[PDB]
């Protein structure tokens, strides 16, 4: 509440370079204690400001020139580590991890010099405020005009911050999916929402929602057509010739010919507005779990069954699949699934399934 008080709250480690508001302070009540409550004693409490803001004004000027250092030296660091980088990009992530660990202590750095330069200028401000109140001479647009123009912290770390973010932005991509949200279920498997073309995704399987008949279309089926071409279709074409029609709820795995994923599980939804259409989505995902636990697949990226054509409103969809999903594995303790990705493709999808996956196992 005081001015000495809210004084107290400063960096501790900096004591000595802040300014000395107490001895200012004692300065003008002493002085008018003598002088019987003058130019001479003006220009002794000017010289004393002058010695208190050349102190704070090296500091800041030499901690600039510290962190603007330790910038340059990383900038040198991740330049030179970038040119090593040839055929194999193999261990990059502890050698981000250092420079990552360097330029958060530089973040701190600055972070201190800010509430350093803040605290000051407030200070410098209390004094001259406290100087007009007790005696009769006004410095209030003197001291304000001065200190406006050529503040204690630069206008040159704002430049600093867009290069500190440039090179965490180097060590970050040239490390390594985007996942837009996880839940991990108690089981400990990780539901995660991807948006991407779900034929980029590089999980064991993708899941193909088609028709009985296999019928190649659609958001999913013309992704993965376009991905993965003839060799994807002609492994299509020759399972719907083994397996013959495929039942509503069932599912029916081919390899991923063409495709980052290992396999494609193609999957007969049901119609919304179908007799059981709701045990028989939950069905349709567990058949493809099941498919993909009966090849030991680690992962498996679905997207949206059942509300394309199949007209399954998004949230009913979700909520299902996802009460599918928890279903199968409380139900299934072998299952080798991990990870189970929801590539999504318009916001409201994602925004609905966001919602839903975070109501599976809910606290407060």
């Amino acid at each position: 509440k005081f001015g000495e008080h809210l004084s107290k709250s400063l960096i501790r480690q900096y004591s000595y370079y802040y300014i000395s508001y107490d001895d200012l302070k004692t300065e003008l009540e002493d002085n008018l204690s003598k002088n019987n409550g003058t130019q001479e004693l003006e220009t002794d409490f000017l010289e004393s400001l002058e010695i208190e803001l050349d102190k704070v004004y090296t500091f800041c000027k030499v901690k600039h020139s510290e962190v603007f250092r330790r910038v340059k030296e990383v900038q040198e660091q991740v330049q030179h580590t970038v040119r090593l980088l040839d055929s194999n990009n193999p261990p990059t992530q502890l050698d981000f991890e250092i420079l990552e660990e360097e330029l958060s202590d530089i973040i701190a750095d600055v972070h201190d010099l800010a509430k350093f330069s803040r605290l000051n200028y407030t200070g410098f401000q209390k004094i001259i405020k406290k100087h007009d109140k007790k005696t009769g001479f006004i410095l209030k647009p003197v001291f304000q005009v001065r200190l406006d123009s050529k503040p204690f912290f630069k206008e040159n770390y704002d430049e600093l911050v867009v290069k500190i973010s440039q090179l965490y932005d180097i060590a970050r991509t040239s490390g390594a999916f985007t996942v837009l949200s996880t839940k991990s279920l108690f089981l400990g498997q990780k539901l995660q929402v991807v948006q991407a073309d779900i034929a980029s995704i590089d999980s064991d399987a993708v899941v193909h929602p088609t028709n009985t008949d296999f019928y190649i279309g659609g958001e999913v089926g013309n992704t993965l057509e376009k991905k993965g071409g003839k060799e994807f279709v002609e492994a299509v074409l020759e399972l719907r010739k083994k397996n013959g029609p495929l039942e509503v709820a069932g599912a029916a795995v081919s390899a991923g010919h063409g495709l980052p994923a290992k396999f494609v599980i193609h999957c007969n939804s049901p119609v919304w507005g179908a007799d059981k259409c709701e045990e028989l989505l939950e069905k349709t995902v567990k058949n493809c779990l099941a498919l993909a636990d009966d090849k030991k697949l680690k992962s498996i990226a679905f997207p949206s069954i059942g509300s394309g054509r199949n007209g399954f409103p998004k949230q009913t969809a979700a909520q299902l699949i996802l009460k599918a999903i928890s279903s199968y594995f409380v139900s299934t303790m072998s299952s080798s699934i991990k990870t189970v990705y929801f590539v999504l493709f318009d916001s409201e999808s994602i925004g609905i399934y966001v919602q839903e996956m975070a109501k599976l196992e809910h606290h407060h």
